[PDB]
């Protein structure tokens, strides 16, 4: 019964499709998602909000101020959740890149 | 004379008399002030406002725009920072929920 | 070739004469710095604006709101980049305390 969360198209069939780089060949894995639950515990925010396109939409809403002057940690975290956004919000992305875009063309 | 730190109805002997559970039977202890303290070092704020209303009042300032996307750590650390503004304002509250009512009841 | 970077008169030269008491002995070492770095890394802030006068304006920005509740180690942190912020403009301050006030007056 496993196969109900790994359906061809779903979320998680979705995400191991996008790139890391624009014209790169590496993928997202399930060790992203892991890291990015682990990094908003050592920010004190709740993981469980990465399972949903409105608390991945606070997250990033958080974390946005702290862009600017961000560590590489911090810059790839939001990256990581601007493309987890997207595949929530069923936005077909090719790679981390066309999130970005999306997110900032919302944003407007 | 140890004793003049714990006078029956000052501030430590109220602490623990606090329910952490609005119906529960658990009391806050020492350990919850010791992890409180911990907590704002982390925090890179300073533990020496736990001692007085005015630097709870101000710690709660600072986590307020944190709670709705923060951790169970973030927010089991204002309501107890929450319980000890009530225990430094005399309010004599009977658990955690209580002293939520009050705090927030105050910003109004 | 390496004296090119200790050149007399320069930022390292510059940095290990301004004293960290305004009426004390002790100076800015090479380990301040390094201190620094490792700080900013865990506050997911990225080190290498140290480096420029732009970059340490821009971390004592974000860190201002957060010294009135601050940690010591806060504070530190804080003091050791305006210190630095006046050495990259070329500040001549004798001390930590006359960096502090230059900055503050700068932002006047
Ligand atoms: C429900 O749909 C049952 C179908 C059989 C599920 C097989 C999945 C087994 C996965 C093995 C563990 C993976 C280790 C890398
Ligand atoms: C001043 O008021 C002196 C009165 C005697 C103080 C007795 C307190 C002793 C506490 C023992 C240590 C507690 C270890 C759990
Ligand atoms: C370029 O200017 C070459 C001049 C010679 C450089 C000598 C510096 C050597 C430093 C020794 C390491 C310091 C260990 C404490």
């Amino acid at each position: 019964g496993a196969r109900a969360s790994v359906l061809s198209g779903g979320e998680l069939d979705k995400w191991e499709k996008i790139r890391l780089r624009p014209g790169g060949k590496k993928q997202y894995k399930l060790k992203h998602i892991v890291w990015a639950s682990r990094e908003l515990e050592r920010f004190a925010v709740n993981p469980g909000l990465l399972e949903t396109s409105e608390g991945c939409r606070q997250i990033l809403g958080q974390l946005q101020p702290s862009l600017q002057t961000g560590s590489e940690e911090l810059r790839s975290l939001y990256n990581t959740i601007a493309v987890l956004y997207c595949v929530h919000q069923r936005i077909d992305v090719k790679d981390t890149k066309e999130a970005l875009d999306k997110i900032e063309e919302e944003q407007n």
